[PDB]
């Protein structure tokens, strides 16, 4: 909705909404590879959320986002002058060099060591989520498990009281009652846990950033304050939309269901290919300076999108990425993402995945879509099948 600027060849305009919905009834993955296959150019330029460039080839989504040189977090929503200043938050709208040891204190306090003892966690609540619904022979898998799983697992991470979920889950939902509001929401019910780690620490991931540094220098407040949201509201629409893609996709395609539940150590590699075939996240790059790219002139302030989901999904790079195959010899993606920004919190949300397919098919080794519906899909900064219900025998 926004007037075509003089750096916008009119040959690179097409008609492109982040939040619009997949159209009734195509595949998410599919749509995506439509609009990838109509695009004359590699960058295209839509009109819509500010007006901005969207990356439609794999080598060059992963160049705008590895690339902190030419294309700053400084600004990663769109659109860039609401959503893109509003959510801008240190560190994650760092570049480095000065994103750099945040980057390292992100990394090593959601490794594997650290993480350890969350799959019992993880492994406790799918259990108890699963044998409550388990009799009814029915359920709906985005509301009644997938969503409850996120926030317990951030609380034991920080090691919060249980009794603080629903605060916690109300916060991040409308984080996600106006919005500096809520931050301060956040502010006040963080601050007062940090402060008694400060005088009490423990081996939690709060108790653990406290007694690091980055600049050589403790953390603030603000900044552990900033990181604990950041981490929260990181692994929650992401696990949700990604454990709906993967939970759709084996209700539907019953050779691979079938498999897994007959030789659960399918699901190691199993899991390797949903996070392949099923990418979900379209972040975005702020130009800081007039730049010769792609063609064209990119003016300082311009915005670039470049979706994880255009990477694997391009066939120019990867053979029939919308196969869904357990033979496969090359799973080259970036589901979670390049660069310095890449996820810190991959290796948590495999183990989930892991603990998940493991219980699930344990219990409930045989199921489908309720009447097998068709599939519906939403777009967003988070991918999404929306809210599916799942059958199974008694
Ligand atoms: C299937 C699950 C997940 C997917 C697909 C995913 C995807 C991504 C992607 C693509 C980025 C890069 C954003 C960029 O280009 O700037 C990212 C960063 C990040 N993720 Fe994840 N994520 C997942 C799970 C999680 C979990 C479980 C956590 C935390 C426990 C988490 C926390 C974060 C944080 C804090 C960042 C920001 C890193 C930085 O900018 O320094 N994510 N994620």
């Amino acid at each position: 909705m926004t007037e075509r600027p003089d750096n916008v060849p009119a040959d690179r305009v097409f008609d492109f909404d982040i939040y619009r919905d997949v159209p009734e009834g195509l595949d998410f993955h599919q749509s995506w590879r439509e609009i990838m296959r109509q695009a004359p150019h590699p960058l295209m330029w839509t009109p819509h959320n500010g007006g901005h460039w969207v990356a439609l080839r794999s080598d060059l989504a992963e160049t705008v986002m590895s690339d902190f040189e030419r294309f700053s977090n400084h600004t990663v929503l769109v659109p860039k002058e609401t959503a893109g200043e509003a959510y801008r938050l240190i560190p994650l709208s760092l570049d480095p060099p000065e994103h750099r040891p945040f980057r390292s204190l992100l990394n090593e306090n959601l490794g594997p060591k650290p993480l350890r003892p969350i799959e019992q966690v993880v492994t406790d609540l799918a259990v108890s989520l699963i044998e409550g619904f388990r009799p009814k022979g029915r359920c709906n898998f985005t509301h009644e498990f997938a969503e409850q799983l996120p926030v317990r697992i951030f609380m034991r991470i920080v090691d919060l009281p249980v009794e603080d979920l629903p605060k916690l889950k109300h916060l991040a939902d409308q984080y996600t009652i106006p919005l500096d509001d809520v931050t301060k929401q956040f502010r006040e019910y963080l601050r007062p846990v940090i402060e008694a780690r400060r005088i009490k620490p423990g081996e939690d991931m709060i108790s653990r950033m406290i007694n690091g540094e980055v600049g050589g220098r403790p953390l603030t407040d603000i900044e552990a304050e900033n990181i604990c949201i950041q981490v929260l509201v990181g692994g929650l629409d992401t696990v949700v939309n990604m454990l709906g893609f993967t939970f759709s996709h084996l209700a539907k395609d019953h050779a691979l269901r079938r498999a897994i539940a007959a030789d659960p150590s399918l699901i190691d590699d199993a899991l390797l290919e949903f996070f392949r075939r099923f990418p979900v996240v379209s972040s975005a790059r702020e130009v800081l300076r007039d730049q010769e790219f792609e063609g064209v002139l990119l003016k300082a302030g311009d915005m670039v999108m470049a979706p994880t989901v255009v990477v694997a999904m391009d066939d120019a790079r990867n053979e029939d990425p919308l196969e869904f195959r357990l033979g496969r010899k090359a799973r080259q993606h970036s589901t979670f993402g390049k660069g310095s920004h890449t996820c810190p919190g991959a290796h948590l949300a495999r183990m989930e995945m892991k603990v998940v397919l493991r219980e699930w098919f344990a219990r409930i080794p045989e199921f489908r879509i309720e009447d097998d519906a068709p599939l519906r899909y939403s777009n967003g900064i988070v991918g999404s099948v929306k809210p599916f219900v799942l059958e199974w025998p008694v």
